[PDB]
């Protein structure tokens, strides 16, 4: 309502209730004018690779992206969760658009100046029905800030269709975003709307305190036997003689068993250490692949696995891990010592280590002249039998992520890791008005190209609800927590520095507490 | 106007012989309608609960769901050797990905299963 | 003869499934260092994995 | 000898498409030609020329 | 309209694989006096013209 | 400068068909092309690339 | 009304119900 | 039968297993797969099967 008066409040603080949380984060956006209000078809460059081709459009849109954690946790509040719940999942959402601006802007005579023109409107609609393509869940740059002191730039959509080479095909699809009803906000309106998370699994913020292959008791043979020896001495050499044993303790690990673990999907295996890693290039050429259509795409990070075995900490899949950068990294060929390398070790206990064989298979029929031949197993499809965990989720990771409309989607837990949904929170788009400047007296039937410069600015608020399994453990000793470090320090860790910047310092999952298989 | 086809089965053999597990089904043990002319037969049947089947294609691809205007946050290895006097040394380096390496971009899904065929030319 | 029949395509679903007579991927086979270089194997034979996706077979008049 | 009668209900899910472009059809052959593509000959032999499928229509993933 | 002949003069009948056949294609199993009926493709129900209007016009059908 | 709406409704005449044979239907192109037609180009500007008429359904006199 | 309100908002699309269609188109 | 099989030690070399956290575990009975095809009642796989003892026997190497 009129112009002197604030379409909202501030809204940042998390409400820790029973089995729920509340978290509210309140931003400050700008949105500037995108491709000077045009759609624009855009390709791959000529001399692109087969595997980089693409075609699509870029839209004169921007939309909002809080698909982080951070977004909606701070720091503290993270702590909070991972140290005292086995699991957690989102309820419902809230958004709010508030204390809209928009500005003229005149950069005549080298000076620039800025006004208000109170008359301007912003558009933005929510695209409820999943009509358009849904790039959210690309885990893209763009999210509301993890700091809520910092103001951010919407940043501009835009979408692939199929492609053949750089040129489209017949089935490629254009949106025009105009064609969809929209809400038109001048200074003093608000947006609002409301959604629903579907049912979904809580994400396990546990590790076990049991491995898949110990779960007997110690104490106790098997009645079941195997076969422990297949040959006998006999006189000054040996016979063929099968023999067998019940397992217990001694041979632990030949007990009859009711489980495999998960599925793997074999990763090529790097040091942290610069010395232990072959001088050579082989990013590409010793990358774990898929092939669709022709084309060659990077399995990052593929399905989840454990990053290493026991003291081994300092080797991780090629691609087979999350990969954060440290504030200020930059975007090509940046150090090590740059960049936070995630640790999904905790699933060792259920999940192959990403670098190593699923196991051995027999690969002929032995006889009194062949002798039995094993193969390594390096891609085992999913078998009946098989237990797994899911990838953990990080304060820097992405929530949620778009199920793939598809006839068949077994276990439809996101790769980045978070929560599948078939109806994910919907893409909330947005632009400014196009005002076109001062026409000519006589009538032209072309089209306008000068407009009014122009940007928007406003509050964006999210308020998410979040369901909570607590931990209720009866393990005598006492468990992993997760802490900050005990010493003193120049900085202090997730804060700001002397000069304003926050920071995080590194990656925090989920699994710190424990629970039996 | 068409002919109405035989009815047979198979059950269990070894070679082409029967086994003790094949079952041999004579039809009329069961209870069945008799009908002269001037008789009809009818029935009604409700089919289960199934999918649609998807009579669509898809215009989007697995392998390009991103946004190509905006670079992702993650890192990937780029470069494992780097230039050193007159050869290389190892040196991991690390990329985020944006339109111009969408191959290496992290992604949430994964193409369906395979079974592998040769390829016939027309 | 070829002209006597009618071959079906199923190109629509190369979005989500892979060409059949491709391989599903390449996966890595070894433990590099020093002195071995990584190598890779193609995979002719994928069963389903977590996080894939596909499309059925298309029905016909 | 008789007739026979076989009456199948069909539930349908109707395309909802957003796209701005025309999308692709199943369309009969524009051109004059001998025969009629699903029709009789001069002999009265019906016969189906080609295959069809359902995928015409497009969706977003 | 169908035609229904007698199959089989009436009788049940034991039927295999013959003798040289690899072992692939080895078989055991009956032929029966019987006929059935057999309506289980598309053609038979939809018209080509229906089924472009089914084809051109929904996602989905079942 | 300022905003336009123009809202029509309009009543249908449903083609309600008895051929046999399928019909003509418009679809568009079948092949790759550098631009779609009835899009933007790189340049944004929107083109129309042929005239589209209303008749391509059949009946009898 | 006043200054700081918008008179209306942005409609486009088609509806399609029985033997009717309505198109709506902002410009 | 005793002199069909490979007079060597390969109960655990020869053995199918899986792989978890560095270790290698017996596959024991593993996926239920049929013991035999036709006619080869004296084979069975060489941890595929469920194996009890008979009244009386022992632990070890029987």
């Amino acid at each position: 309502d009129g112009v002197g008066n604030s379409s909202g409040n501030w809204h940042c603080d998390s409400t820790w209730m029973g089995d729920r949380v509340i978290t509210t984060s309140t931003r400050t956006w700008a949105l500037p004018t995108y491709n000077n209000h045009l759609y624009k078809q855009i390709s791959s460059q000529s001399g692109a690779s087969n595997d980089n081709h693409y075609f699509g459009y870029s839209t004169p849109w921007g939309y909002f992206d809080f698909n982080r954690f951070h977004c909606h946790f701070s720091p503290r509040d993270w702590q909070r969760l991972i140290n005292n719940n086995w699991g957690f999942r989102p309820k419902r959402l809230n958004f709010k658009l508030f204390n809209i601006q928009v500005k003229e802007v005149t950069q005549n005579d080298g000076t620039t100046t800025i006004a208000n023109n109170l008359t301007s409107t912003v558009q933005v609609f929510t695209d409820s029905e999943y009509q358009l393509p849904y790039v959210l869940g690309s885990a893209h740059q763009g999210c509301l800030p993890p700091f809520p002191a910092d103001v951010f730039m919407v940043p501009q959509y835009g979408y692939l269709t199929l492609n053949n080479g750089s040129q489209a095909v017949g089935r490629s699809s254009f949106y025009c975003l105009e064609y969809f009803p929209s809400q038109m906000l001048r200074t003093g309106n608000n947006f609002t709307f409301s959604y629903t998370f579907e049912d979904v699994p809580f994400h396990s913020s546990y590790a076990h305190s049991q491995s898949l292959d110990r779960l007997m008791n110690p104490l106790i043979d098997q009645y079941l036997y195997y076969l422990s020896r297949t040959n006998t001495p006999s006189g000054t050499t040996t016979q063929s003689r099968l023999q067998f044993s019940q397992a217990g303790a001694s041979d632990i690990r030949d007990q009859s068993r009711n489980w495999l673990p998960g599925p793997c999907y074999r990763q090529q295996r790097v040091s942290k250490t610069s010395a232990d890693n072959n001088n050579s290039e082989y990013s590409w050429t010793g990358a774990t692949k898929y092939h669709l259509n022709g084309r060659d795409s990077l399995v990052n990070p593929g399905p989840a696995m454990a990053s290493h075995k026991d003291d081994e900490e300092k080797f991780f899949p090629q691609s087979g891990v999350l990969i954060f950068g440290k504030q200020g990294s930059e975007k090509t060929n940046v150090d090590i010592e740059k960049v936070m390398i995630t640790d999904e070790e905790e699933i060792r206990t259920t999940n192959p280590v990403a670098t190593e064989q699923y196991g051995s298979v027999s690969t002929n029929l032995q006889r009194g002249n062949r002798q039995a031949a094993t193969a390594d197993v390096n891609t085992q499809g999913v078998l009946p039998g098989m237990v797994w965990q899911d990838r953990d989720v990080y304060l820097q990771g992405p929530i949620w992520a778009k199920i793939p409309h598809t006839d068949g989607h077994f276990h439809p837990s996101p790769l980045m890791g978070g929560f599948g949904l078939k109806h994910p929170p919907p893409q909330i788009l947005i632009k400014n008005t196009p005002v076109p400047a001062n026409p000519s007296t006589t009538f032209s039937a072309a089209k306008f190209a000068s407009f009014i410069t122009q940007y928007s600015t406003g509050q964006v608020s999210v308020e998410i609800e979040w369901e909570l399994q607590k931990e209720n453990s009866k393990r005598w000793n006492p468990e992993i927590q997760y802490t900050s470090n005990y010493n003193k320090s120049v900085n202090v860790d997730f804060t700001v520095d002397t000069n304003g910047v926050y920071s995080e310092p590194r990656p925090i999952g989920t699994r710190y507490l424990t629970r039996n298989l």
